[PDB]
């Protein structure tokens, strides 16, 4: 088992819905775990981010709201015996992490909103690290603006794998991503 | 300090030369080190790959001619305290290769050539993990017909960064990069 | 000489700020022209795209404030015989629209802030075709804004082209630039 | 009805095979139709690239091997009242070539092997330009095989469209596209 992030899907207990490996070996790289610190993971999904902030040597809570995503995530702490550096909590962010202590570090997988990013900058300890990864024009359009207003790194990300079609080769259809990393 | 691959450029003595911290992070998520695990670094450069593979727990042996380069690996073999774990050959491959104990995994960000892959290909123990970057069209090609001959996987690769543009910002101009990863 | 838009930019009397070829293709492939209708062309630079869209038949007037750019309008007017059809105005949009007739098509390679959108918004007969280029964040958030509010045809392009990386090939280092389309 | 390539996809007869309009505006840049000019249009589908040149001006012949395609092109022909300046072939290049009028300008859409290489290079008069299009990994080195030995153009596309998703809009999932534009 690999001593880094970028671990397959497949070590994960996940429905259709996980960072692909790639992506979240990137976001690691960009959330920087040092020993022992906290992670607020909204989104959720499966907990993959968690789960390698967590063997990277960190403490991690991961709000989801849907109880399905929330058993995979239950999954993936028992199978890397991660209680209790990592907790599931079924919930709803922002409401969800008014009862939380304050953490170091904060991804935001999912449920990117400005009503979210108002309340984390009233909530969060001045130089507490936001990263954030956006599929949706929307969303691209809002790490745009917090690059604009807080600086820190924003990047564009485009992965594609080599696959099957038929008797040759194709590039899998890909979605660029914009991923922001800063802080406050 | 971060406990992932992917750490900040300026964490290591280099010259220029040095792979960008979100492709360090991809390299490694592929190389997957276990614990003591053997790499050859081909083309080390700054040998940013080797530092990061034995900060995750490996050993590695880092093979660059450029005596001025060598210096730089030097320097990081120093900085992480590494001198039991890390090797520096000045040289080329495939001769440097040739009286070195073979690997657990091969990293190629070197002078990848037919020859190289055709040598490593006849004298690597089936099973070890090979992992190579291109940039040019010549050795793309080459990472395609590897992938079409040996399976694994083969990524492209496009990261940007927002860089200002006079009051405004623009993305950084950047190139796709190849990355196959497969294994014997 | 060729009967389609994307002429080379060796045809144009230009300063270094001319549209690139393939991007002046797709421009007046979104611009569509008919015969005999009119176009705005807003930042004219050296008025490649009203040159092009002048030789499908259209009529334009290009809108242009540096006199030194005006000055290579006027050589791509002359050499192509346009001057019947086609005019420059030295001049900042919106002011030097004032008092021009109202166009068929309009086209955004200029300066294109919110309060320009909001003057074409109100001046403009409705289902007069508008297309934009972006290059910046800041401007490519406007058209994606543009885009919510008016729909339309939205597009990310990134054009590339093989150049020499020593004795090597290599992709040149471009951007995505965002074209919108769309009318009223 | 425009008078510039990039016509909509709905101007033609097809089935699900068909050159999407901005992709088809930056093939017609390339081929640069001049008046008269004759086109092999090999691949063929629904034979817009071919329908564009010729309202341009040219005159061209598409081959194609489907029978149900053929139907398509021809009712493209009649349409936009084009006999005789384009003719329907059904058969398979190279072999279908064999009793046909040497032509200025040649576009590979489909059938893209080294056997319609290796023919075309004995079969057509110094300095008829050549246009291709590659979608596999296969076509991309063939086609980067013949820029290292012949020169010209080399072009990666990418282009994405904006679209629903399902409150939000995303970037439409796209794959790159290699051009070659050359001669021989
Ligand atoms: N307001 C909100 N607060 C917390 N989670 C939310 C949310 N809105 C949506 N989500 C959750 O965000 C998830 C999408 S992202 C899933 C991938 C995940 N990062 C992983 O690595 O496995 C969904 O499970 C969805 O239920
Ligand atoms: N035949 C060969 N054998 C070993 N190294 C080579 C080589 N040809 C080129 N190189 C080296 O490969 C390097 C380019 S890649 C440098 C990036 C490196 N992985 C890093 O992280 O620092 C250059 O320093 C060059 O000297
Ligand atoms: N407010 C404004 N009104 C009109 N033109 C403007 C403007 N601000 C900038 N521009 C012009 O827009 C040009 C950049 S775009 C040049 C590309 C042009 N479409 C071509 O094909 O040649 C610059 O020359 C600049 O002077
Ligand atoms: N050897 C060959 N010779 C000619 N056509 C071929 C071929 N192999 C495949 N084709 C055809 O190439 C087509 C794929 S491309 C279709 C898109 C087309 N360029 C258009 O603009 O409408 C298919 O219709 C296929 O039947």
């Amino acid at each position: 088992m690999s001593q880094v992030p970028g671990r397959p899907e497949s070590a994960f207990a996940h429905d259709g819905q996980i960072t692909k490996s790639p992506m979240r070996a990137l976001t690691l790289a960009a959330l920087a775990p040092r020993r022992g610190e906290l992670l607020w993971d909204i989104g959720g999904g499966s907990g993959s981010v968690s789960v390698e902030w967590c063997l990277a040597g960190g403490r991690a809570i991961t709000i989801e709201p849907r109880a399905d995503r929330i058993e995979n995530i239950q999954k993936n702490i028992d199978t890397y015996g991660l209680s209790p550096r990592m907790r599931a909590v079924q919930g709803t962010a922002p409401a969800a992490l008014a009862d939380l202590p304050l953490p170091e570090a904060v991804f935001i997988g999912g449920g990117g909103s400005q009503a979210l990013y108002d309340r984390l900058w009233e909530w969060l300890a001045p130089g507490t690290r936001i990263v954030a990864n956006a599929v949706t024009l929307e969303s691209e359009t809002l790490l745009t603006q917090l690059h604009a207003r807080h600086g820190g790194q924003l990047l564009r990300i485009d992965i594609a794998q080599a696959e099957p079609l038929g008797r040759m080769r194709g590039w899998s259809a890909s979605r660029p991503q914009l991923q922001w990393s800063g802080q406050r």
